[PDB]
Parts: structure tokens; C-alpha cells; sequence
């Protein structure tokens, strides 16, 4: 007669293609790729003969098979591709073959594979968009927003965004690489042991702990092996199919590294670690380079070289060539883009007429315009054109695209930058004819987070009401508040200055919209983005 009917044995039913080390503050330990998942099971037989050959059974298809020596047994074997499994144990001898009942396997990959999605409603005053208009909606999400803003994954109005930026990916060095970092308390040490053992020039995580190991909604049991942000980024993935998700390598403190990268061993270095990075972690769909900034001007005044511009656009052909090999290997897709500075002088320091034969898309940076760092020279941060109070002046919108436009650049590349917060003064005055903008200021204006920047969530919850004046500047397209007794006054986007920069967008056939950052909107932002180029009301 047939065997009898084995009974699976419990025990541990998920298994991880890439291993995170629970116990791990380097990232050269915190991550193993393995070519495929351990995975074991076994079986006691209650009732009958324990037939002559034993198999393992994914989905009907064996992935293991030995002779069947007893009443119990165990199997180990690999499988390569991640996923839910119907795994049964089978006894087989010659009068036939006997199926247990199935017990379902996981065996997780970083392409979010093993995860339900994170398909999660809409907060705040988010409408449902489709994107349908053909241009870029993006915005950036920061690493460290899972604290005290208390902004996560699963907050992310994910389906009104066309490309998801995570700030920001470091790259790994000490004394003279990272001098920016020492700036924040903690940070550079944190830098310091991500990156023990780990050579300078490659890239890294920043903040393992809010990356891979904080408990958050969809990745909260022990042994889920991702968890975090990018463990909510996979499942966010397998909602969302054709979001793009892009690792950001740099920002504001993070930048000082590309400065060396002239020395091509060290630039070489960097590109094959992007691609390892995108090997490992395979729900990022490309890189976005926010190197700030190339000649300098950024965070660190000690850095900035006329070299720069060169060594931009040698980066950027050999990250397209690495991306071009990765996605022929893959089949898939990968992006390349960048966000650079939106002012002229800036701008002309690169050619960006021959890197964007490079990229996919280029993230204008055109906000930051003004702000508490200067105390003397007023003016809307983020505006579209200049004011009529002074229609010279050197930093808006369409002064960074006609920059570009001038060198070459295709309009169709460029993805104009919207804010999602204010920056604003304190103690305003001397200023003439009822525009606080020609005065001085005596400070930053009080933040919600930090000096000089308000969310734009808490200037349209607190700001826009009592003593407050609102005005919307017509001539720059620009709003602001402003509280005559103290003589706070902030500068920001609103729901009309971005209508006005997406019908902009549209008349000027320029790529898109992209924000910074998406935890400080509450919805009339990104709505706004969605609505003026176009995307159509609901879900597709
Ligand atoms: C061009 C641009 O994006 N804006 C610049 C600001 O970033 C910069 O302020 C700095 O902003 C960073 C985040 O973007 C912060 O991490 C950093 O603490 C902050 N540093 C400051 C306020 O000194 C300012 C600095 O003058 O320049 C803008 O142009």
C-alpha cells in the first residue's frame, strides 16, 4: 500500500533571501545577500508505512527529495526566488505517493515579494489622483521623519506621486569626508559605525535602525526580516507597481564626499557600490544624485572645486552605464536623475546640455530662494518670477529653467521644485508701502522643527487666522503671511502659487512637479501638484 500520510512539523516557516543580522550596527554585518534562502522543514509519521522516498514539495513542484529513513525527518535545500509557498512533505514508495496537508512557507527578497501591500487610505486632506497626465509628480521622504514627526511609510499619499525620493542615502567616510555631519549632534559618530570596516566612497545607511528595524504598520512580527522604512517601501511596492522609488544619495549635510570623486578610483568605487546597493535592495528603482553642490556653497565652506562641474557629468555617463548594464541583467527599468540648484550662477557651473543625455530627470531646486540666513535681503522663497518691487531679482523658478533651457538643456528633462513649508523672519521692519519684503529682520522666524522653517501644514493650521495678514503676490506668484505686532513673516507655496507653476509646467512642456518634504504637507500641496498638470480626479 501507499505510505501513510506524514505530518509537517512545526517550526520556523520564514526564511529571508538577503539575512539582516538582528545584532548588527556595521552595515557590512547588518546585510547578507545570499543567492538563495536556507530553508528547512520536517515531518513525524503517526499512521503507517513510512514509504522508501521522502520530497518537498513547493506548489506541487519538488525541491527536495532523499530516502525515507524513519518515522521522522528533516530537509534542508535553497530556494531562489522570493514568495508564499504551498510547501507539502510527500511519501513515496511503489504502490504511490502520499501528500501531507499544506503549510504555507515565506521566503522573503527585497523586491517585497513576501509582503501584502501596503495599500493604506489617504490622510489629512489628500484627494485620490490618477496619474494619467504623463509628467513627473515627486516628492522626497526623509529617513529621520519616523521620530518626532512621527511621518512614516504608511503615510505617504502614494498613489498622487509618480516617483517617491528617500532621503538620504550616505557615503561612507571619517575626518575630512563628512565634516558636514559633525554639525548635528550624533550624526558623524552614527556615520562612523554604519560604516566600521567599510571603505570610504562607498555608499551606506545612515540609520539602520529606522531603515531596517523599527516596527512599523505591515512589518511589526520579530521575525519579519525587513522592517522600518524600507521594509514598508517593499510592501508600498507591491501596492504600487509603478511608482518609482529612488535612494537619494546626499542632500544638504551629506554631500561633502562627491567633492572627491576627480580621483576616479575613489568615483569608480562609489558607482559599483550604487549598483550593489540596487543588487541588495531591489525595490529601488535607480539613484538620484543631490549632490550640493558642485563648486561648492553647500554645507561645508571648505569644499568646491572648478573641477567639479567635470567630475558631475563624468558621474553621472558612468552611473548610466552601471544603471544601462543593471537593467539588461535584470530586465527592468532603473532611473538616473538629480536635484541641483536652481540658481543661475550655479547652474553654470555644470554643463548640464551633456549630462542630461544621462538622465532621466532633473529636480530643479527652485525654492530655498531666501530665508533667515540673511537678515537684510527679503524675498519669496520658492516664487515662479520676481515681484514688482524688484523685478530684477536673481532667484526664481523661471530664472533656474531658462538657466537650463539656455545651455541646451531639453525642456522635457526638467522638473520644476515646489516647498512644502515656509521660511520666514522675525521682527520685520522699516519697510515701505505695506510690503514687509523691502524691511530687515532681526532673527529667524520660530520653527516647528527648527529656526526659520515652518511646515506647511502648521502655517495653514495656525497662520492663517487672528492677526496673520494673507496676501498672494501676483506678479511672483507667491503667497505670504505675515503678523504686523511681532513682525513675523513667512514665505511659502499654497495651493495657487503650485497651480501656477504646473500650468507653467505644461504651457513651457517641462517634465513635472517634485516637493520637499512630503511629512510637511496636509494635502492642498500635493493636491495642487496633481490637479494643475493635469492628473485626472480618482483612482485608476
Ligand atoms: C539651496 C537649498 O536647497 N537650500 C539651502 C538650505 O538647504 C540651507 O539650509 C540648510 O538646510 C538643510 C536642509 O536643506 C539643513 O540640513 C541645514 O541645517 C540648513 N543649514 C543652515 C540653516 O545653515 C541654507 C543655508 O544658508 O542655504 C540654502 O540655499
Amino acid at each position: 500500500a501507499a505510505p501513510g500520510k506524514p505530518t509537517i512539523a512545526w517550526g520556523n516557516t520564514k526564511f529571508a533571501i538577503v539575512e539582516v543580522d538582528q545584532a548588527a550596527t556595521a552595515y557590512n554585518n547588518l546585510v547578507k545577500v545570499k543567492n538563495a534562502a536556507d530553508v528547512s522543514v520536517s515531518w513525524n509519521l503517526w499512521n503507517g508505512d513510512t514509504g522508501t522516498t521522502a520530497k518537498v514539495l513547493l506548489n506541487g513542484k519538488e525541491a527536495w527529495s532523499g530516502p525515507s529513513t524513519g518515522s521522522s525527518g528533516t530537509a534542508n535545500f535553497k530556494v531562489n526566488k522570493g514568495g508564499r509557498y504551498q510547501m507539502q512533505v510527500a511519501l513515496c514508495n511503489a504502490d504511490g505517493c502520499t501528500a501531507s496537508d499544506a503549510t504555507e512557507i515565506v521566503v522573503a527578497d527585497t523586491d517585497g515579494s513576501h509582503l501584502a501591500p501596503l495599500k493604506e487610505p489617504l490622510l489629512e486632506k489628500n484627494k485620490p489622483y490618477k496619474q494619467n497626465s504623463g509628467k513627473v509628480v515627486g516628492s522626497y521622504f526623509v529617513e529621520w521623519g519616523v521620530y518626532g514627526r512621527n511621518f512614516t511609510v504608511d503615510k505617504i499619499p502614494a498613489q498622487n506621486l509618480t516617483h517617491l525620493l528617500y532621503g538620504f542615502i550616505p557615503i561612507c567616510g571619517g575626518n575630512g569626508i563628512n565634516d558636514s555631519l559633525k554639525e548635528i549632534e550624533g550624526s558623524f559618530q552614527a556615520l562612523q559605525r554604519s560604516c566600521q570596516g567599510r571603505e570610504d566612497f562607498k555608499v551606506s545607511i545612515h540609520d539602520p535602525f529606522a531603515a531596517l528595524q523599527k516596527a512599523q504598520k505591515g512589518v511589526t512580527a520579530w521575525d519579519d526580516p525587513y522592517k522600518g522604512n524600507f521594509g514598508q517601501l517593499m510592501a508600498l511596492k507591491q501596492a504600487h507597481p509603478d511608482l518609482k522609488i529612488l535612494p537619494s544619495i546626499g542632500g544638504w549635510t551629506l554631500s561633502d564626499p562627491f567633492f572627491f570623486m576627480g580621483d576616479k578610483v575613489k568615483r569608480d568605487r562609489f558607482v559599483g557600490s550604487v549598483k550593489e546597493f540596487l543588487q541588495t535592495w531591489k525595490f529601488f528603482d535607480g539613484v538620484d544624485i543631490a549632490w550640493e553642490f558642485p563648486g561648492g556653497k553647500g554645507a561645508n565652506p571648505n569644499l568646491g572645486s572648478p573641477q567639479d562641474g567635470e567630475t558631475y557629468v563624468l558621474l553621472m555617463k558612468e552611473l548610466r552605464a552601471m544603471l544601462d548594464q543593471l537593467s539588461v541583467e535584470t530586465g527592468r527599468k532603473y532611473e538616473l536623475t538629480s536635484a541641483i540648484s536652481a540658481g543661475k550662477d550655479m547652474i553654470d557651473k555644470v554643463a548640464y546640455n551633456v549630462a542630461q543625455n544621462s538622465m532621466d530627470h532633473i529636480f530643479l531646486m527652485s525654492y530655498d530662494f531666501y530665508g533667515a540666513a540673511d537678515l537684510k535681503n527679503l524675498g519669496h522663497q520658492t516664487a515662479l518670477n520676481a515681484p514688482a518691487w524688484k523685478p530684477d531679482t536673481a532667484y526664481t523658478t523661471v530664472n533656474g529653467v531658462n538657466a537650463l533651457l539656455a545651455q541646451g538643456v531639453k525642456p522635457g528633462k526638467i522638473v520644476v521644485g515646489t516647498a512644502m513649508y515656509g521660511r520666514g523672519w522675525t521682527g520685520v521692519n522699516g519697510y515701505q508701502n505695506n510690503i514687509p519684503f523691502t524691511g530687515t529682520a532681526t532673527g529667524p522666524v520660530k520653527g516647528t522643527w527648527e529656526n526659520g522653517i515652518v511646515d506647511y501644514r502648521q502655517i495653514a493650521g495656525q497662520f492663517m487666522s487672528g492677526e496673520w495678514q494673507y496676501t498672494y503676490d501676483a506678479t511672483a506668484e507667491a503667497p505670504y503671511v505675515f503678523k504686523p505686532s511681532t513682525g513675523d513673516l513667512i514665505t511659502f507655496d499654497d495651493a495657487r502659487s503650485v497651480q501656477a507653476k504646473g500650468k507653467y509646467v505644461l504651457d513651457k512642456q517641462l517634465g513635472g512637479l517634485f516637493s520637499a518634504m512630503i511629512d510637511a504637507d496636509n494635502g492642498d500641496i500635493l493636491n495642487s501638484m496633481n490637479a494643475s498638470l493635469g492628473n485626472s480626479a480618482g483612482v485608476q
